């Protein structure tokens, strides 16, 4: 009905962040249609998905470790948007624990198979959640997803979780945005 809407509903872009250690080392709004792959160092082939790259981690201390990590996450994890809703696939060595609107706290631990496309998002869903929002004003509609590479739990040498990441379809923010002005 309203084209605004009709926009956000369009849109296949993903707001990404990514974290050393709950540290923000990456963030970026992806601009390709079919999706994007995030991953550790460059690939030298043809690809109409958004190359995410892993940055650099710092010197300090836990460099070793990340390192390691960072070495079973060379294929990575391929992240898309459809009309549908979010889908993830993963590539990589490492294992991807993720949380989720389509994740339940009974089905936790919550894990991506390698080479299996899994949904992390649903629009109708999120435009029930929204409607929900609406006329209740409670509770905020869910559309952010979490995932962990490597592990499900910190170290017990470390205090955080090596390397997480942030994914939130523009579409879900957006529409969300809109919700509250009224
Ligand atoms: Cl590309
Ligand atoms: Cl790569
Ligand atoms: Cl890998």
């Amino acid at each position: 009905i309203r084209s605004a809407e009709a926009l956000a509903l369009s849109d296949c872009r993903l707001h990404i962040c990514l974290y050393y250690r709950d540290i923000l080392v990456k963030e970026l709004t992806t601009t390709s249609p079919e999706g994007c792959r995030i991953s550790h160092g460059h690939t030298y082939d043809v690809s109409n998905l958004d190359q995410v790259l892993f940055p650099y981690p710092d010197d300090n201390g836990q460099r070793k470790n990340i390192e390691k990590l960072l070495s079973h996450l060379e294929r990575g994890l391929v992240l898309w948007m459809a009309p549908d809703g979010l889908y993830a696939k993963r590539l990589c060595q490492s294992r991807i624990y993720w949380d989720g609107p389509l994740a339940l706290c009974s089905d936790r631990p919550n894990k991506l198979e390698r080479d299996q496309t899994c949904k992390l998002f649903d629009t109708q869903q999120f435009l029930s959640e929204l409607q929900v929002f609406a006329h209740h004003g409670r509770p905020a509609p869910r559309f952010q997803v979490t995932l962990c590479f490597g592990e499900e739990f910190p170290d017990p040498q470390r205090q955080r979780k090596l390397i997480t990441a942030h994914v939130e379809p523009l579409l879900a923010r957006q529409l969300y945005y809109f919700a509250q002005q009224n």
